[PDB]
């Protein structure tokens, strides 16, 4: 069940939050 715990963190910043953050510069 951690991975719904810590990933929900880590990859929410890496490519959700820094996926809509950076948008118009990547996409």
């Amino acid at each position: 069940g951690i991975g719904g715990k810590i990933l929900s963190g880590l990859k929410t910043a890496l490519k959700g939050a820094a996926k809509e953050l950076a948008s118009t510069y990547l996409h």
